[PDB]
């Protein structure tokens, strides 16, 4: 599913991401924009053999099981395919664990390089929330 900007903002808010770990909703929407362009079916293969999945490009080295990342963990206790669903519940629940892991949203390199420090409120501007 390819979400609209305000549609995704509303879904993220319903699942408790707004201000989670102190990160406003615009931070999460901005991260999703540059990780996946709002597409739940986005995937990206990494040089180390791991793969990133879903609207927040969550990685199989630590967070989900795909059966093809030797030595990896599955800290969100889900198949990576669950991160590709049209329903964002699994991605949100796993993102909550990731952002609590110590480095906040710096866990998403694209957030650090493209959202951090910017006017992230623009990403929810105009949305009925
Ligand atoms: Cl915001
Ligand atoms: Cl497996
Ligand atoms: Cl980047
Ligand atoms: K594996
Ligand atoms: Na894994």
């Amino acid at each position: 599913k390819v979400f609209g900007r305000c549609e995704l903002a509303a879904a993220m808010k319903r699942h408790g991401l707004d201000n989670y770990r102190g990160y406003s909703l615009g931070n999460w929407v901005c991260a999703a924009k540059f990780e996946s362009n709002f597409n739940t079916q986005a995937t990206n293969r990494n040089t180390d053999g791991s793969t990133d999945y879903g609207i927040l490009q969550i990685n199989s080295r630590w967070w989900c099981n795909d059966g093809r990342t030797p030595g990896s963990r599955n800290l969100c206790n889900i198949p990576c395919s669950a991160l590709l669903s049209s329903d964002i519940t699994a991605s949100v629940n796993c993102a909550k664990k990731i952002v609590s892991d110590g480095n906040g949203m710096n866990a998403w390199v694209a957030w650090r390089n493209r959202c951090k420090g910017t006017d992230v409120q623009a990403w929810i501007r105009g949305c009925r929330l």
